[PDB]
C-alpha cells in the first residue's frame, strides 16, 4: 500500500515520518522530492590494487566540496556518493523507496543503482551513488531535485527495526556521504 | 498492495486504467509486458561540451527511426532513448512501477534507469533509457519486448494528481522519445 | 503491501514461503539478505558478432568457478551472471522484489540490474547480472551476503501464476546462472 | 638520414617537396608543424553490426563541419577522422613520418593512431585518427597545430612509388578526410 | 637512412634480411607488408587482481584460434596479442620499424602498442598488440595484411646484437603470440 | 642514419650527448633503456566542464608521489604524466624518438600518448603520457625501466635549435611531469 500526497502530508505534521528541512511544494502526487547536498566522495586512492569487500579499505574515497556557487563536474563513466540536504526518520511500520527523476534519467544521470529499501527505523542522511552514462560531463549544482522518495506501508510494525541490536545495522544516524562499511560482520564460505 | 492478473484485466475492461494499443496475452502474473517503438533518439551532438541540467540544449538529442524491418543497432556502452508502443492512462488511485526483463537484462540490455516511478493520474507514452553493458552491439527490433508494467494501489486517491498544476508536471500527454525537460522549474543554490 | 521480519518468518515456517537454505539470522526489518553462489557465466565468446534477441545464441557464455577459497574478481566494466545460493518458492498470492544492498552499491558493485520483479509461483534460484562501475577490480567471495528480497501482498492470488502454460514461462526451476531465453515466443 | 630545418627548406623551394599552403614559421628544428583542416568524419552508424575490412561500408561514417568561428568537440572515448589543411607531395627519393605534438598529448590528444609512414611519392592531404584519452571532451580548433612532419633520405629512390599502379596504391591524391579502403585489393 | 624497395629486395636476395614465407608482392615503395597469423591470447584470467610486471604471470592469458575459415572478433576497447605469419631474421647493422597500415587505422584498429622498435640481430615472430577503438566489433581475418615494416642502416654494425648475452634479451627466437617476459631481470628502487 | 651502441656511447663518452645519471647497462643494441621517475600527475579536476587547448587551464591535474617503496597504481582506462629519471642533453646535430618498450606493450601498458619526437638542442627531462588499456590496474613502480630512446643522424646541423627564441620552445629544461603548454603562442 502506497502513500498519496495527503496521506504523506498528513505523516510528517503528526511527526511520525521525519524530514528536515521539509519543504511542502516538494511534496509530489505519490512521493516526495529530495535535493543534493554540497558534499561528494571521489575513488581517486593510487595505493589500492582492488577492492576487497571483506576489508575495511580507509583512505579508498576523499572528500571534496565544490567552492561556493560552482557546481561538481561528473565526468562521463565517473562513479562518486553523494548525499540528500534532508534527513530522514522513518517509523517502525513504514517502508521507503528511493528512485531518480525522469528530468535526469534523460540526461544520462544514474542518481542511485541497484539500492532500493530505506528500512522501517532508519533514521539519517541519504547517500547516493551517481553515475553517469552520457558522453558529455554533467555539472550537478548543490541543492538541486536529484531524486524522490515514495513511503509503503508495511503489514504490521517492524519487530526488529534497522538500527536495533538484533538487525546489526551499520549505517544508523549517518551524516555526510558514508564509505562502505561491509567488513563490518562480513561472512563468506 | 500489488494487483494481480485477475484484477488488472478488471482494471483495464472496467476503463480506469488505459492501455493502448491493449493485448492480452501481454498480461503477466503479476503485471503486463510492454513493447519497443520506433523510435529513438541518439546523443550525438557535436557543438556543446557538457550537459547542464539548469539550462534547455535543445540539440543535444537527434531522432532516428530504423528502416522499415531493420533493427536498431545499440553499440556497448551507448546510451539511448526509446519509447513504448502502448500509451498509458493511470487513475489517481493507482501508481506503476516499471522494470525491465530478465531474458533482455541477461544479455546486456538494461532498461529503466535509474527511475522507477509513473505518477497516479499520468497519461502518455513511457520514455526509455536503454543501456548496452555487454561487450557486443545488440540489435533491438521494434515491436519487441521490453519490459514490464505492474500497478500499486495508493492508501486514498492523490489529492493533485500529475499534470495537475499544483504538481508542475513536465510531460503529460507525452508522444515520442521525449528528451529531458529538467530546467523547467529548475531549483539549486 | 509489505511484509515485516514478523509476517515473512511466519509465513517460512509454514511452508508457504520456501527458502533453502534458511538461515534466521539473514532476515532484517522489511527483508531477508541473499547470497551468493560459486558459479558464474563470462561472456567470453569470439564468434559472434553482435546479440540478437530473436536468436538463441549457445556458446554466449562460457561456466566459470572459483577454486575453492579464493574469489571470482569482477573486472571494471565487466559483465557477469551470478545466481543465489538459495532456492526459492513464492506461492500464488505474492510476488518479490530483489534489490541489492547499500554496502556493496557504496562499493560501485551493481548486483541485479533493471530487474525487480520475482512472480507469483515462481520456483528456483534466482539469476544475477553482476556489473563493476568503480575504477578497480573487486573480488567476490562465494556465500557472501549479495542482495536483498522483500515480499509484496497482492490483490488477490494470481489466477495463471509463474511457471503455469497460460503465462508461457522461460525460466521455472532454474539451476546456476541460467543464459537469456528470450528467443523462445520472441514477438516483433 | 633526417633531414634537418635548413635541408627542409632547401626542398621546399626547389620544389622537389611539396607544401601547400607553405607558411615559413612552421618550420621547426628537425621537422614541420602542420595544422587542423575543418572537416571530419563521425562514426554515427545505425545500421552495421561489426567492422569486416573486408568489405566497403559506405555508410560508416558521416561528414561534419563546426559552424564558423565554433570548435569541434571530441568526447572522451570518441574515435574521428580529421584531415590536414596542407597538401603534401613527396618526390621518390624521400620518406615521411607523421608525429603528434607534445602539447596536445599531455592534455589526452591522440592525434594518428598508430601508424606513422608517409610513403615516397605520396601526394595528397593526410587523413588523421583523432581520440581523446582524457575524461574531459577537447575543443579543437580548425586551423590549429595538430602534428609535425619529418623527412628521411631513403638509400636510393624508389623503383615502384606510391601512387604507381605497381604498388596499388589506395589513396594517391586524397581531399577530406577520406573513409577506408582496406576492401580493395583485401587477400586473407 | 631508410631502405627503399629496391635496397630491400636486394637485402633479402642475398640471405641477409630473413623472411619467411617471403612474397614479392608484398614489397612496397618503402616497406614490406606483413600478415597477421591464426593464434591470439586474449586476457581472461578472473584469478588476478592486478598486473605486476615484477612478477610472472603465468595464467593471465590464454591461447586461441579461430575456427579455419572463421575470423576472430575484436570487440570495442578489448587488447590481444597477435603474431606475424613471417618470421624475421635481421642483421647486425640494419634496424626495423613497425608501423601499422592506414586503411587499418581507419576503421579504428590500432596494431600494436607504442611500441615500434626491432633490434639488430632479432630472430623471430613478431607478436602484435590488437586494439579496437571503434563502437563496433572488428572481424580479424587470419593472413590478413596488419601492418608494415621498415628497415633502417645503423651508423655501423651493433656490437652486442639482440640475443646476445650481453644485451639480456628475452624474446630472441620466439614462436606465437609471446606473453610478456618483464619479470626477468626486472629493476626497481 | 640510427646509431648503434658503439656510436652511442662514444656520442655520450665525448659529452655530446647528455645523459644524467648516465648508466652503461642499460645501453641497447640501437638504444638506450630510460626510467620512471617518482613523481606523476592526475587528472582530478571537478571544476572545470571540458579542455581547451587554447587556454591555459592551471589546476587541470595535481602531483601525486607514491610513498616510499610502494608502488603507483594506474586503473584500467586512466591517463597519467609521468617523468623520466634522466635529464638528457642532445646536440644540434642529433634527434631522438622515444618509444615504449615490448615487456610492457604487452602488458596494456601505453607509455606515450601519439608523440616520439626529440629536438636537436633539447635539454631536460622527458614528460611521459601513461595509459592503461588492459582489463586490470598495473603497478607501476619508480625507477623501473619504461621506455627506450635512439638517436637519428641529422642531414646538416639544425639552423635554429630547439630552445632558441627562432623556434619558440615552450619546454626547454623541464624538470617534473610537466603540464601542457599549448596556450602559448596558440593559433587557429
Ligand atoms: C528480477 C529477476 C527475476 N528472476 C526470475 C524470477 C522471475 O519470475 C523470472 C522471470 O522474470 P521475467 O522478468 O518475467 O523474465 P521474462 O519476462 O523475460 O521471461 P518469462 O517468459 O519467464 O516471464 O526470473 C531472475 O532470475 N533474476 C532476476 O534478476
Ligand atoms: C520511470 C519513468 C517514468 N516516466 C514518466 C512517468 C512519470 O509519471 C513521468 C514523470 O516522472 P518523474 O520521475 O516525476 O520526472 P520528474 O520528477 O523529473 O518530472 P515531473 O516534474 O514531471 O514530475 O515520466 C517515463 O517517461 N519514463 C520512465 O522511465
Ligand atoms: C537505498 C539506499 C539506502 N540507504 C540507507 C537506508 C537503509 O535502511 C540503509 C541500509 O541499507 P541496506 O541495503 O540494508 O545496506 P546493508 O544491508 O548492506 O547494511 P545494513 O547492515 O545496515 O542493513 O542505508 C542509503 O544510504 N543509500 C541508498 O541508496
Ligand atoms: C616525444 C616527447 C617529447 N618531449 C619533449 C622533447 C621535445 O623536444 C619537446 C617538445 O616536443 P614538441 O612535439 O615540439 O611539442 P610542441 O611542438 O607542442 O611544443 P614546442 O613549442 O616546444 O615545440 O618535448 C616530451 O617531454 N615528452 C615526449 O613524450
Ligand atoms: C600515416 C598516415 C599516412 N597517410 C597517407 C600516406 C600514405 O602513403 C598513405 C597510405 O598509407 P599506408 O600505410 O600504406 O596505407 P595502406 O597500405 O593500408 O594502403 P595503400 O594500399 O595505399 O598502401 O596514407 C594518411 O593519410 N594518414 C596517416 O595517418
Ligand atoms: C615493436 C615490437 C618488437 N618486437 C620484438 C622485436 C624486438 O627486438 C624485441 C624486443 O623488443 P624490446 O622493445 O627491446 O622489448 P624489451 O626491452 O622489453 O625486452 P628485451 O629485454 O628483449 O629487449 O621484440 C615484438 O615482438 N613486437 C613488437 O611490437
Ligand atoms: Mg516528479
Ligand atoms: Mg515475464
Ligand atoms: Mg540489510
Ligand atoms: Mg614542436
Ligand atoms: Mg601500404
Ligand atoms: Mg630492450
Ligand atoms: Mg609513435
Amino acid at each position: 500500500m502506497l502513500l498519496s500526497d495527503r496521506d504523506l502530508r498528513a505523516e510528517i505534521s503528526s511527526g511520525r515520518l521525519g524530514i528536515d528541512p521539509f519543504d511542502d511544494t516538494l511534496v509530489q502526487p505519490s512521493s516526495i522530492d529530495v535535493r543534493l547536498d554540497c558534499l561528494f566522495r571521489v575513488f581517486n586512492n593510487t595505493r589500492y590494487t582492488h577492492i576487497d569487500p571483506a576489508k575495511q579499505q580507509d583512505e579508498l574515497t576523499s572528500l571534496v566540496q565544490p567552492v561556493d556557487g560552482e557546481p561538481f563536474v561528473l565526468h562521463p563513466g565517473e562513479f562518486v556518493l553523494g548525499s540528500t540536504l534532508e534527513l530522514f526518520t522513518l517509523p517502525d511500520n513504514l517502508a521507503g523507496r528511493l528512485e531518480g527523476k525522469s528530468s535526469l534519467g534523460r540526461l544520462g544521470l544514474l542518481t542511485h543503482s541497484t539500492v532500493g529499501f530505506i528500512d522501517p527505523g532508519f533514521s539519517g542522511h541519504i547517500t547516493l551513488e551517481l553515475s553517469n552514462v552520457a558522453n558529455l560531463p554533467i555539472t550537478l549544482w548543490p541543492g538541486m531535485k536529484i531524486g524522490q522518495l515514495c513511503m509503503l506501508r508495511l503489514t504490521s510494525p517492524s519487530e526488529h527495526p534497522y538500527g536495533s541490536s538484533r538487525a546489526g545495522s551499520k549505517y544508523q544516524g549517518q551524516r555526510g556521504p558514508t564509505p562502505s562499511r561491509s567488513y563490518q560482520n562480513f561472512i563468506r564460505s
